[PDB]
């Protein structure tokens, strides 16, 4: 019947309305996103005068628990980042309105997801995949920095969004499923489609299951189509297994999960356990079509997309999706990559 006194949904939404004057300093315009979290409204800083966008968190404990972990994390990042140089989005403020906690965000547009949509899920180019990546690593490369150690852990299309459509600048968003290295608490992380081998193997996990993510994005961000689009757990190793093969023994052998996926042979030897290709049959190559013009064989003919340019992105993907994450590339050393070689 009624909820929060008439200003909620039974979603525990906050029920949004046009125009609406806020602590005597915003007023709301529009209702400019939405997910599990809450609702991103676009509001006028009149205090401030500019735009914001405001994420307003579900009145619901869960979910504030979720969101206070966000603000303590934005908070101890945008500290260190005073000129916003690492493609982290800026927390400015954040309060408590009618029962909801309120984070006030700089604007941002659409996600990377959503211009995937505007390509017709054909891709966009490998210049712009470049750029991506680059601003990608450097956000990786500061939340590497030891005072902050920064996992965070749900990395997709979907978490980058650009600052404005028509231009490549990103920033990354939603760290309500992070953690810090020396903090680590989480079992099940990670989206399934950008899910790392160790987590999937129930192994112990650190700053590099970002770059495996990574990894996913890059590839599908110039393809159009998720790299492993694994429908459960099972479904999800076998897909990275058709691409990467059968993983490390040495892994294996220290995997707790391991016997969900694979069996260990009379010779020492690891197989899958029995609709799929090969181990390591579906190649790299020719998924990104290296010798062929690209995906779908599309970019044949169009400057910025020669084999060379190929192999260059081929191996840096490759480096990211290293089963061992011990030897998987670091930020450093993707950002001195010759696919950065201009
Ligand atoms: O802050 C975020 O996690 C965030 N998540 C979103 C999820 C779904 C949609 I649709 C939009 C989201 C979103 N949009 C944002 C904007 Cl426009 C500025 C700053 C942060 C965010 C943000």
């Amino acid at each position: 019947k009624v909820y929060n006194d008439g200003y909620d949904d039974d979603n525990y939404d906050y029920i949004v309305k046009n125009g609406e004057k806020w602590m005597d300093r915003y007023e709301i315009d529009s209702l400019i996103g939405k997910g599990s979290f809450g609702q991103v409204v676009k509001a006028y800083d009149r205090v401030e005068q500019e735009w914001v966008a405001i994420k307003i968190i579900k009145n619901k404990k869960a979910f504030l628990n979720q969101a206070q972990i966000e603000v303590r994390l934005l908070e101890l990042m945008n500290k260190h980042d005073t000129e916003m140089k690492y493609y982290i989005v800026h927390l400015k403020r954040h309060f408590m309105f009618r029962n909801h906690l309120c984070l006030v965000f700089e604007m941002l547009s659409y996600n990377l997801y959503d211009l995937l949509r505007n390509t017709n899920f054909r891709g966009v180019s490998l210049n712009l995949t470049r750029k991506f990546a680059q601003q990608m690593c450097t956000a990786l490369l500061f939340l590497a920095t030891p005072e902050l150690s920064i996992i965070h852990c749900d990395l997709k299309p979907e978490n980058i969004l650009l600052c404005n459509p028509k231009r490549s600048a990103i920033k990354i968003v939603d760290f309500g499923s992070s953690c810090q290295l020396g903090q680590r608490i989480y079992q099940y992380i990670q989206s399934r489609f950008y899910r790392s081998p160790e987590v999937l193997l129930g192994m112990p996990y650190d700053l590099a299951i970002d770059m495996w993510s990574l990894g996913c994005i890059l590839v599908e961000m110039h393809t159009g189509e998720p790299l492993f689009s694994g429908a459960n757990e099972v479904d999800q190793m076998n897909k990275i297994v058709e691409v990467l093969g059968i993983p490390p023994a040495h892994i294996l052998d220290q995997a707790p999960k391991a016997r969900k996926f694979f069996e260990k042979l009379p010779d020492g030897t690891w197989n899958l356990k029995k609709e799929y290709k090969p181990p390591g049959t579906r190649k790299l190559h020719n998924i990104l079509g290296v010798e062929t013009g690209g995906p779908g064989g599309r970019r044949a003919g169009e400057s910025g997309h020669t084999v060379a340019d190929y192999l260059k992105f081929k191996d840096l993907i490759l480096r990211m999706l290293d089963y061992d994450p011990k030897t998987r590339i670091q930020p450093y050393y993707a950002l001195q990559h010759s696919f950065f070689k201009k």
